[PDB]
């Protein structure tokens, strides 16, 4: 099986804006997670071909990753902070669906998610 195309990251038919929350999500949240020691599985779409995961895209229909999120932020793809937050949550959830408790990748997701949630608790005002 081929990989699916990656998620879209730019669309000139959507309106654009910068908000203080979206700024925080790129400059604080995304950049803090990106440099973490456990970021590496999450920095690009899951390459099911290269990683020998032939059922990955049979199970995961809404793939998401932080490379995609970073590009979406940088391209003003998101209008609402919640859309971005949702993408992070999808990314974690997919990892929990496909993998099992105690897998190394799950433990890495958990740690990154706890950090994510801490930072989201510190989002500034609308
Ligand atoms: C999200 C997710 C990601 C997964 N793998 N992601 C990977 C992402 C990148 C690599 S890498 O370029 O070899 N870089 C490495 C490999 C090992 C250690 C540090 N960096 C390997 C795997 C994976 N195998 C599953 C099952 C997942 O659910």
């Amino acid at each position: 099986s081929m990989n699916p195309p990656p998620p879209e990251t730019s669309n000139p038919n959507k309106p654009k804006r910068q908000t203080n929350q979206l700024q925080y999500l790129l400059r604080v949240v995304l950049k803090t997670l990106w440099k973490h020691q456990f970021a590496w599985p999450f920095q690009q779409p899951v390459d099911a071909v290269k990683l020998n995961l032939p059922d990955y895209y049979k199970i995961i229909k809404t793939p998401m990753d932080m490379g995609t999120i970073k590009k979406r932020l940088e391209n003003n793809y998101y209008w609402n902070a919640q859309e971005c937050i949702q993408d992070f949550n999808t990314m974690f959830t997919n990892c929990y669906i496909y993998n099992k408790p105690g897998d190394d990748i799950v433990l890495m997701a958990e740690a990154l998610e706890k950090l994510f949630l801490q930072k989201i608790n510190e989002l500034p005002t609308e």
